[PDB]
C-alpha cells in the first residue's frame, strides 16, 4: 500500500533559507533600486520566483527570459519597499502607526493584498474625528474603496447622516 | 539587465502576519514549475536501465529545501542563463519525489518505494524526508529484518536509523 508523509512548517522552514540567501545575496536574479523625493537612493537584491509568488504585479512582470533584471522604483521610500520585500520572505510585517498610510500605498502598488487588507481594517479602527477626513482622502488617492467608504461613513454619520 | 520603470503619486505599533503565507506561495512556486516559468536549472537524471528525464526548477526552491541544492548553486557561477545539471546514480521517480516535496512539502509512494527515496533523501540532505522514512521502517522492526535494516542504515549513512535498529537487536542480548 501506500507512504503519505506532509511536513506542516516545511514552507515556513524553506522561506527561512530563502531569506537567508536574500540576505547573503545568493542566487538573486532581480535588483529593485528605489528612489523618493531627497532620499539616498537604496538596493535590494531578491529572487523572481519569491517575488512573483507574493505579488501578482511581480508575477505579471517576471512572466512576461533569464538573468539579473533591475526594477527602478520611483516615489516609494526605501523602508516601505524593505518591508514589503521582507513580508514576501518572512509573512510579517511590524511598524509604528505613522507608516501605516505609506505601507499600504507600497502594497496597493504591488497587490500584496493581503497586507492592503490589514493596513485598511487597522485604520478603520484607528479612525477619529482627528483623522477621519486625512484617512477617507488617503483612501481616494490610493483608490482603497473599502477604507473610503468606511471612513466617508464614520464623518457623515457625526451629522445624523 | 532588462530595466522595470515604476513611479508613484500617537505610538501604537502595527503587526500583521499572514499565517498560510508561505502555503500559498509555493503554491504559486509549484505552479510556476509545472508551466516551466522562472526556471532556472534544468536537472537531466541518468539512472541503470531507465529512460533519459528532464526536471526544470527553481534553484532557490531546491536551495530551500536541500542543503546539496543549496552547496551546489551558490558554488557555481553568478549571473547565468539557464544551468543544465547531469545527475547520476539517482532513478528519476526518487528525483521527482524528492523535487514534488521540495515544492509542496508532502510525499507520496508505495511502502516498496521507501528504501530508494530515503537513499535519495540521504544523498540531497532532505533531513525530513529522511526522518519519515525512518520512523516508518523502525515501525516495521522485528526479529526477521532488524539485521538487514541495520545494515542497510549503514550502507546509506543514516545515523538514526542504525541506531534504533542496532537498539532493537541490544534489547534481546544488551
Ligand atoms: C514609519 N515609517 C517611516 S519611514 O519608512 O521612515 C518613511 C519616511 C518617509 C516617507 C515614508 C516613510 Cl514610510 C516613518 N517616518 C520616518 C520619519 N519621518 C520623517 C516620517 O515622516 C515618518 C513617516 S513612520
Ligand atoms: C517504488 N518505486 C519504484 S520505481 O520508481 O519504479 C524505481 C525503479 C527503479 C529504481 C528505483 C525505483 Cl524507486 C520501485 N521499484 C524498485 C524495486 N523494483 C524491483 C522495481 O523494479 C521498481 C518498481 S518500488
Amino acid at each position: 500500500r501506500t507512504f503519505s508523509y506532509t511536513l506542516e512548517d516545511h514552507t515556513k522552514q524553506a522561506f527561512g533559507i530563502m531569506n537567508e540567501l536574500r540576505l547573503s545575496q545568493q542566487l538573486c536574479d532581480v535588483t529593485l533600486q528605489v528612489k523618493y523625493q531627497d532620499a539616498p537612493a537604496a538596493q535590494f537584491m531578491a529572487h523572481k520566483v519569491v517575488l512573483a509568488s507574493s505579488s501578482p504585479v511581480f508575477k505579471a512582470m517576471f512572466t512576461n527570459e533569464q538573468g539579473m533584471e533591475v526594477v527602478s522604483i520611483e516615489g516609494i521610500h526605501p523602508k516601505v519597499m524593505e518591508r514589503l520585500i521582507e513580508f514576501a520572505y518572512t509573512a510579517s510585517i511590524s511598524m509604528g502607526e505613522k507608516c501605516v498610510l505609506h505601507v499600504m500605498n507600497g502594497a496597493v502598488m504591488y497587490q500584496i493584498d493581503s497586507v492592503v487588507r490589514a493596513c485598511s481594517d487597522f485604520l478603520v479602527q484607528q479612525l477619529d474625528p482627528s483623522n477621519a477626513i486625512g484617512i477617507a482622502n488617503f483612501a481616494e488617492q490610493i483608490g482603497c474603496v473599502e477604507l473610503h467608504q468606511r471612513a466617508r461613513e464614520y464623518i457623515y454619520m457625526h451629522f445624523g447622516e
